[PDB]
């Protein structure tokens, strides 16, 4: 319930994503690692890429143990490549424990790294069935739990407007939420998989049949910057939320992320947003409870300007950084379940805050999964 040495621990900068320090091999090389629930591979930067600060030398650690084995990972954005391994790994604000994990050295890469970011790596924390090249290669949580006495259990609290916030591993803290904690279960481990029941704006419900909310998953994920919802989905979202907001006029090309808004300094008309409601299938048979976002999440700024951080996915609902913000996220792994709460650190106004209210009558919850 308390863990201060661990709260805070967390830096970054607005849509560079959330990073934690880690010191790989013996003696300790510090890197910053990207705190990443979208994939399972614990990769960080092996040669002199021009846009990284620091990178991992295995010339240099004595207890580095080569695998020999290649690794390949395209995927939509980007791409990385590297050479598979083994070393001590510790947290230096995380628990008092050093493990030997599995350690992918980035060798060549394309637009993976971000030019002006402060990380040199990625830390996996998804489960092996996504992990690269196969299951077979476990990921750093699982190699954490399975040799130390660390709960199976990571919280984080993302904040948002640079950027900071806490990774608990192994457990929760109280003061960085308010209120109760509502879980929903882990669908499958594989992504951390869940599932959207009901979807509001400023309480109109979007009348969907649920299979399109999660068509062809949902997924939580620290990863990504934005709250992407499936094309259908999104089409209806835009149309509400554009309805909800008519006191102002904006550019189509605002909606589809094309175009920037801006209004004087600190005079945004944030009460003219809705808000928008994500229910998630609760813990028990026809029970659900949902999770409140302002336009504080969603409207992302770049005379203040800010872009649509809501944008059409083709790979499902992906519960980005924009949802993360608004929320303390508990990764109850151990109990295969995904617990919500109000950030002591979110972003509001005087008049409406995120929330995370319960419990409600939801039938064919399982109904709105996808095969
Ligand atoms: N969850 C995700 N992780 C990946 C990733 C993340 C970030 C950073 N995330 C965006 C920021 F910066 F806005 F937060 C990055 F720069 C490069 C990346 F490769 C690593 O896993 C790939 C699958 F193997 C998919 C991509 C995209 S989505
Ligand atoms: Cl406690
Ligand atoms: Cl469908
Ligand atoms: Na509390
Ligand atoms: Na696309």
């Amino acid at each position: 319930g308390s863990f201060v040495e661990m709260v805070d621990n967390l830096r970054g900068k607005s849509g560079q994503g959330y990073y934690v320090e880690m010191t790989v091999g013996s003696p300790p090389q510090t890197l910053n690692i990207l705190v990443d629930t979208g994939s399972s591979n614990f990769a960080v930067g092996a040669a002199p890429h021009p846009f990284l600060h620091r990178y991992y030398q295995r010339q240099l650690s004595s207890t580095y143990r080569d695998l020999r084995k290649g690794v390949y990972v395209p995927y939509t954005q980007g791409k990385w490549e590297g050479e598979l391994g083994t070393d001590l790994v510790s947290i230096p604000h995380g628990p008092n424990v050093t493990v030997r994990a599995n350690i992918a050295a980035i060798t060549e890469s394309d637009k993976f790294f971000i030019n002006g970011s402060n990380w040199e790596g990625i830390l996996g924390l998804a489960y092996a069935e996504i992990a690269r090249p196969d299951d077979s290669l476990e990921p750093f949580f699982d190699s954490l739990v399975k040799q130390t006495h660390v709960p199976n259990l990571f919280s984080l609290q993302l904040c948002g407007a640079s950027v900071g916030g806490s990774m608990i591993i192994g457990g929760i803290d109280h003061s960085l939420y308010t209120g109760s904690l509502w879980y929903t279960p882990i669908r499958r481990e594989w992504y951390y998989e869940v599932i959207i029941v009901r979807v509001e704006i400023n309480g109109q419900d979007l009348k969907m049949d649920c299979k399109e909310y999660n068509y062809d998953k949902s997924i939580v994920d620290s990863g990504t910057t934005n709250l992407r919802l499936p094309k259908k989905v999104f089409e209806a979202a835009v149309k509400s939320i554009k309805a909800a907001s008519s006191t102002e006029k904006f550019p189509d090309g605002f909606w589809l992320g094309e175009q920037l808004v801006c209004w004087q300094a600190g005079t945004t008309p944030w009460n003219i947003f809705p808000v928008i409601s994500l229910y998630l299938m609760g813990e028990v048979t026809n029970q659900s409870f949902r999770i409140t976002i302002l336009p504080q999440q969603y409207l992302r700024p770049v005379d203040d300007c800010y872009k649509f951080a809501i944008s059409q996915s083709s790979t499902g609902t992906v519960m980005g950084a924009v949802i993360m913000e608004g929320f303390y996220v508990v990764f109850d792994r151990a109990r295969k379940r995904i617990g919500f709460a109000v950030s002591a650190c979110h972003v509001h106004d005087e008049f409406r805050t995120a929330a995370v209210e319960g419990p409600f009558v939801t039938l064919d919850m399982e109904d709105c999964g996808y095969n």
